[PDB]
């Protein structure tokens, strides 16, 4: 697995049998973790986060400044840890991974998880680590997803959540910008229905997929910052060609086509109320623990308005608007806002 | 020209030399229009209507409702038309009509802008003995025409009702029609522009068509469309599907070559350059009655933009559709935008 090999050193856990909620058994499944700092003795000082889509769990990567004495992650106070979800390309069971009933990778073939699916053999992870208690959870979009669902555990066992720039279930808007990115990869005739082989990836369709999603990331105030025309009478427009180029290009020479479609899946069966209320409020109104619910106005993709909808039914949840004009992106264009509003929460 | 080909009957206006602003100097033009209505003596009750990027000159086809005693587009006061671009597959100068110096331009049509098309067709206008024009209105693109137009003066154009819209092309929308592009570009059948007109890059050009179309939707009507069954098409299955079908409808009956030539237009688009140093100042050069169309959450032309042009402009007024649709909206709220465009024209 040459996504997993080019990552940092971190923990595997193997979990010989899990039940995914579709009823499909897993054996003998690896769980990916990366940790900094110390359990206490009362076991009860592990914060939890959980990472994005296409990332590892080596948060230290995109979250640099998150960390260290006085920043959110304080590595004096607190056992950080993230757990890499299943589906993805950097160490938990997923396309890339070796299959036990063949053993070749589980390739087109692994099963569909959802969210609560990552959020419960995690927590089978933790449970063997000894966390006896979570002082919070901190996930930014899909790791706000799992965030919501950590809260579920109930207050006893998971003291905060911090959800940011995220959903509490899937909505049509996202739902056809990421099913038009799989349909990039679809439609790349060297995808063959997922047969591919690993180092002749659908590059094309991964870079289309890439720089859709790049996009729907930033906002119309950041991108016409970024680019714009010569006065009346890169930075040109004539720049904009490479820009798209460039990132998407980097992203498809170093990730998995089956992964993107496995991750992106995930998204659809995210809702927080299935099986538990009759509504998205209902089921907000079901979690206790203190939340502190992070956005920005111009998030393209999750609204201010869904984010005030959480803030409205969750009972002790606090709203915090980042002053920024970034757009999804913010949370890491914005790293040291995110990183204030999370520490002087964990503080209190 | 099989796009063409496909299309009611129109007029074709032919101009023997036009020389694009670039410099390079189009032979034997086609000019394709069509028009409704009837002019009066004085043969200033003529209202222009601009088209959409991947649309024809047929405005009755997409915006019906605006048409007719009563309505926006009233063929009973007035002579309205509208004429088609230069780059587009329908009927003007484009990359799919015969090249005088050979077969088609193909990839070799020479880049034009919105200055050029509204020059070749007021010189159109002009052929058919327009004096005065009564408004001119427009939406995307459209729009970008409409703003050009006024530029003549207020004695030439006595109002204009641009919708939905620019001053000026912008880092986002350039980003995602350049994405579009590139859809094209990297579809092997697409043999840098040398395709046969019968093998397009039939793949390049839905996908290029699946992003333009979810960009003029919004979140709110997305949502709307599809959503999960409730805790404990319709249903979000269904997108897969609602995403090919007006997509492959489009790339089978639209050209990869006239996609190209038309999106790199809104590259070339600002009403300043040339004539002010900012675009809050060339605004001001607008003299018209002004009516300025838009939407809250329309994604790719921001309210806040719209708002500007309202500052900035002297005799203007904002309307703002109420709606939750996206870009989109001038078409899904038709008849709001026909109120809108009638009270503007009654004044
Ligand atoms: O899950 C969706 C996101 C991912 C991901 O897919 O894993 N993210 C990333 O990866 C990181 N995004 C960026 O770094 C975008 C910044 C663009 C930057 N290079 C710039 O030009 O400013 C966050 S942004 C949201
Ligand atoms: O130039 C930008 C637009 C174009 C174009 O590219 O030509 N337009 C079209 O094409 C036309 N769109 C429609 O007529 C239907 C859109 C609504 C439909 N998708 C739906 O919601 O059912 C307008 S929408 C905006």
């Amino acid at each position: 697995n040459r996504f997993e090999a080019s990552l940092d050193a971190q923990d595997i856990a193997r979990i010989s049998l899990f039940t995914l909620e579709s009823g499909v058994i897993l054996r003998d499944v690896p769980v990916a973790y990366k940790s900094w700092g110390r359990m206490n003795v009362s076991r009860d000082n592990c914060v939890i986060v959980c990472h994005t889509l296409t990332s590892s769990a080596h948060v230290t990567s995109w979250w640099p400044t998150l960390f260290g004495q006085g920043r959110a992650f304080d590595t004096s106070r607190y056992f950080i840890i993230c757990l890499n979800y299943l589906g993805s390309p950097f160490g938990s069971a997923g396309p890339c991974s070796p299959d036990p009933d063949a053993e070749r990778p589980y390739g087109a073939k692994f099963p569909r998880t959802t969210i609560r699916d990552d959020v419960r053999i995690h927590r089978q992870v933790l449970d063997r680590l000894g966390v006896r208690q979570i002082a919070a959870v901190v996930g930014a979009s899909m790791g706000g997803m799992h965030t919501l669902e950590w809260a579920f555990f109930g207050p006893e066992y998971v003291r905060k959540i911090v959800p940011i720039a995220t959903s509490c279930r899937q909505s049509g808007w996202c739902a056809a910008w990421f099913e038009t990115q799989r349909q990039c990869i679809y439609d790349d005739p060297k995808y063959l229905d997922g047969e591919y082989d690993v180092d002749d990836q659908p590059v094309r369709g991964l870079e289309t997929a890439r720089k859709i999603a790049n996009l729907t990331y930033k906002s119309k105030p950041a991108m016409d910052e970024r680019f714009h025309m010569a006065p009346g009478v890169g930075q040109p427009i004539e720049a904009v060609s490479s820009y798209l180029r460039y990132q998407a290009q980097k992203f498809a020479a170093s990730f998995d086509a089956n992964c993107y479609i496995a991750m992106t899946l995930k998204f659809d069966t995210h809702d927080i109320s299935r099986g538990r209320a009759g509504s998205i409020p209902e089921a907000l109104a079901m979690i206790t623990q203190p939340a502190l619910i992070i956005c920005a106005r111009s998030d393209g993709l999750y609204s201010f308005d869904e984010h005030v909808e959480m803030g409205r039914s969750i009972p002790n949840s606090r709203l915090c608007v980042v002053d920024t004009n970034e757009g999804h992106d913010f949370f890491v264009m914005e790293a040291d806002k995110v990183n204030d509003a999370v520490r002087g929460f964990l503080d209190q």
